[PDB]
């Protein structure tokens, strides 16, 4: 609706994603365990940092960030499912990639939204984030033997 | 119950607790803003580390950690509330200290349990976490003008 | 690029006055929050001195000529300074800080619009990066004062 | 020409330029040898890192970077010449400066094109690169005793 | 036995184990070579440290550590075999894991022994070691696509 | 938990005497092993001042009140001190050090048993970690003197 | 008192002061807890280092430092009191400030004294220590809301 | 030293082609080992770019004139390159890498024998050091391929 | 202590004008030595900004009240500034730099004599350490100009 | 004896030597305990690294390293003895020095052999190792109050 | 002699001392080799730095440092002797001490002289140097079992 | 002249040269002062290190290094001259370059001699030293606007 709605929505998103990353991190099995386990820790730090920056930018424009698991669940478009059946490393990475994709497309919407509201600072912050998400999408798709936009 | 269930319960508690720490971090105001904004950053890292160590130890012993916000909410005894009304620094710190005290007393229950079960590794892990928690209770209570045990 | 150059040179002047004011606060502050805000002012001083040098070199890079004397900074700055003559509270000093950060925020916003319209993309993004941080500072110092960022 | 085509052209350019920086670095003679010999190592790193980011951005948008010397030579607008006749430091810095100007001018075209197409990430990336190039032009022109735009 | 005999027994074990880790480090082949080759280095340092710490704790309680290959071979329960036939990465990891479990299980005896004997320092030393072994067991079993205890 | 508190406060007293004893040795030592042992005392000084602080802060965390004056430390310590009067050899000084280490080891052992029975697991493990290092220093300083750790 | 006796007097003072810093460190309460608790750690290091340098300068001029608590108590002009009555942060800082003022003025006596006895080294050392004490007095007075010499 | 000079200049050409090949592999690779190999190609890139600068500067130091254009490297390289057209498995890309490493090992071996005969000792030891590292890479990358170093 | 206070405050003023002069030189300089000198001014800027802050804080510590506006700095400084209007050579710029360093040397010498007479031993040593560094810069920059330090 | 045999023989030696370093490190007593206890740690890492490099060079030339204690004992010319009766610091160092000299001398044989075979890499590796052994011999000989070759 | 002559005399002395430290560093034997050997590198670097600061202060006052070995030999009061007869560690340390005492006492003259002359910078520089020299004398006399001024 | 005598000769040479580096470092004037002044600091450390390594290598082969200025003057082939007249920066670099060339050629003799004697360690040390010297010659000749061997 506006920048404050978008930013807050991403605070909810990033808190679900962050827990998803830990899910993959904890439950992964297979020959790529050691590298993807560590890779997940890197994603966790990186997206935890995005989330703090998003909330603090929300604060800076007069907004009020969601700040409970209850609120995050209610508001996030990012999905979570409990870990039940064993999943393949590729299936865990597909779920990671699908979420990276949703964030890319939503941030793209937020990039357009903020550009037309004239919120230059939030615009540029969202672009910086998308750049990194776009790079991760390429790399994780390459892990999956696929092209970035394939 | 057992060590697995206790440990899983703490995964849930620690996830609710880290988000609270962010809430305190985001909504704090007052002459102590700078010192406490930063101090909350430190608690965030430390309790995020505790969480990953609890989850991993649970994994090491044959368990399967909660790994969704839905599950954390279903299982945490740590309580959260949306920030729908302003709260002073002292009220936020009071909530923090009460949460630390809840974690201390629960960790104490787990320390006794793991000892009774003969799980020495989880026993020493939880003792080290309590050492830190006990230290924080002294310091944050000192901040509030109170003795550690109130 | 006349106005972009003029705007940049205006901010060189502003930043040199702001930076000395940051020292004034650093030097003269008293109160229970001295140790925290004393150090805080060191950080602010470094950062806005760096903003200043970047602003100056962006100007040079577009064929401009930065103001480079105290006399030029005074003739040109919209940032206000006053000698410290009578004691001020920590809150009074932080209000003067915030007022000046709000001033720089709004003027940088005009610079961002200006550079956007002249198509100076480098300068545009630079001023945007500076404003990001200024907006973050305003939130934090206002929280210290017990006020919402825009109230 | 679109964004992929522009980016891939710069992959070619950056690979020729990077070899030119090495040419200057190796053959330079004169009183400012020690500082400029070192400055060229810095330029080498920075522009090789530009190159990598341009190629990886290209990868992220679904393109395929040139990745052979033949391709770089076929596509580059940046020009190279073997080092036969000896040259003054000024002469070498004038080759370096002219090549910097070519890149600035071509990046400006890219900035505009990438804006038109709505590729915000590639847009910002190219603005950041131009910010550095523009700074380099001011500094190397000063070395030549010239204004940056003269 | 007593604490001295147990500690000395482990000095023997850890020296056989350390050489085994080198064996795996040297002879390993397969797609996970680079990360696993490096991992073995990490394990080599860690278990070299345990060994020095075990020997020094033994020294500090009035004991005399085994200090020759002859004594290690005479005393170790950890087994070794010359590398004659090629082994797969999985088989190598299985030898690693099986030795880690042997150590975990003997350390458990040492923990229990040392608790009866009242040697609190050696007790906690051995608990800290098992903590790490337990974590390694989880991770290498995960690499093997198995639960830690299966 | 009077006893855990009392034991901890006693060691606060002890460690402050011991820390000054380490400086005594640090300052007055002479002989061929000066450069090594002079620096070794600096390490011991840091480590035992760190123990002391952590003992005091744990006492604070259990609701105690740590001794915080030289007078209190002298009134309560079982660690002994003597002014440096007649010259002492390197070995003589190391024997005083080793002797104090042994006293603290044996007293920490008593506190380890005390905190066990009292159910204070945090203080229990703190004390164990401290004894681990003490026993290591005893082995090493006894080695310097040409003796076995427990002889 | 000559240079030796002055220095030896300060060894005693510095040891009482150092224990006083710990007292404040331990017992402090109030909203400035976190920053001032940490500040006491800094002063503790700094004045411990002053003390080691004073004693080693004494050693270097043929002197014999006091090296027991008994001697320190017998010789110190710096005073201590057991912590009984709870004290505000300001009261603790007044005590800190008061003792810094004592040391400043005694060091000034040491500076004059040591100039007269032609001990240039001890002279410059004490000046350096006074420079920092003077800075502390200014900063700690500002905390108390006072001018430095007020 | 014409033949030394000539050998060194030939390796400048080779190393520049190899380095772009490393980037080609780096950029296009796909498969379960992407994350490890992608970083490993960065290490290789740095290392062989470093070898290259060292080869060129040694050439400079002996009175030589390094090739310093893309055209000169192609005219003078024995390492071959081809545009990336059809998808290749990670093993195929590592086979191309190992093949090129082997070519350099073998050519450096010739350089080692040549500089020895000419008595250029510095170049000799520089080449040997480089070969040590290439021989090590061949072992590790053949092991990745499930193969023995020389099979 | 009025003269020490006034002298210190006079130097706060000087160092603020000098500091902006160092940026003027840093920004406007051209010529073959550009890269070294441009970076060297960044060094002088940091060092002299540090000197200034230490002077103000020492002035604070002796009960003084530092000048803290561009206006006060201009009203009190003996160091002179002039806007950059016509181009100047690197030597011309370094001569302006050296001239200012020499003024500060000579004034600091007066402050060393003054603080010595007034018995301000701390300010005395501070001024001497600053002069030590100023004297070495005069040698080095004179050396840059092909001059002996004192000619 | 060819290069592969020589290298494998050194794998055996270095593994016996490394344990002997630990023997000295653990059992030493006397006034120089602290520096020599430390120097043994440095030697252990250094000769542990020689060992790893020797084994890896053997790998790189198509060889197969000894990789068990049994193989090391079966193949080593370096001798070892349980610590049955206490040794002086001097005597422990003479045993250390004797082993350095043995290695030096054998490496000299390997350096000649490897020169005849035209293995330039292994040649240079062995020379670098001997450079260090030579230095240690001078240094440990000096500690013994003797010239390096007497 | 004036300040310039005094400063220049110390450049000569310090260059001789510099080489004397190497002589001791190279030729020393005995149980304290490893400590003292490293101790001489520290001393070498420290007094090398003193010498450099002495020369540069001379330059800064309009002087001209001796800058050839011939000039150092012609002007030094520090004495050197070729190493012909072997010396104990103590004898070497006594030569080191003797030279330190010589520098102490001549610096003391330079301090008095530079005070009269009104050269404050040089006065403080020499005082800082003498402080370190005084400390070395205490420490090296302690090594020799003696009081500092014995 | 054998290996011992050649190495000892370079001990002498290196001490003369290191003092020459200082002379140039102190007395240099001209527009390149700041970069060349620091470059001499680099050279001083580097050739300072060569000298120690030469002297310790000599020790290791049973020799006794020259260790007084008198012995260095009696033995050096490197020449020194008192700085009576100011020299140009180019003249100072010509003197520098000239001495590097002398060392290069004498190292070449030592390389040949040490090869013929079968001292592989010294051979390799000398080669490594010459590598750097050769690089310096290219670089300093480039500064002077000359080709390395011109
Ligand atoms: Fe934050
Ligand atoms: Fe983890
Ligand atoms: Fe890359
Ligand atoms: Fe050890
Ligand atoms: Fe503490
Ligand atoms: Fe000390
Ligand atoms: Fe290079
Ligand atoms: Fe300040
Ligand atoms: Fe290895
Ligand atoms: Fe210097
Ligand atoms: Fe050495």
């Amino acid at each position: 609706v506006d920048t404050k709605e978008f930013l807050n929505h991403q605070v909810a998103n990033l808190n679900v994603f962050t827990v998803k990353i830990h899910q993959i991190h904890w439950y992964m099995r297979g020959h790529n365990f050691f590298t993807l386990h560590e890779k997940m820790d890197d994603l966790y730090s990186e997206f935890g940092e995005q989330m703090d920056e998003v909330a603090e930018r929300l604060l800076a424009i007069g907004g009020s960030p969601f700040s409970t698991l209850k609120e995050f669940l209610e508001n996030a478009s990012v999905e979570e499912a409990p870990y039940t059946k064993p999943k393949t490393m590729d299936q865990l990475m597909e779920d990671l990639v699908g979420t990276l994709e949703l964030l890319r497309d939503e941030y793209q919407q937020g990039i357009e939204l903020t550009d037309k509201e004239g919120d230059n600072v939030t615009n540029d912050m969202l672009i910086a984030f998308k750049a990194s998400i776009d790079k991760h999408i390429w790399m994780f798709k390459a892990f999956l033997g696929k092209a970035p936009l394939e």
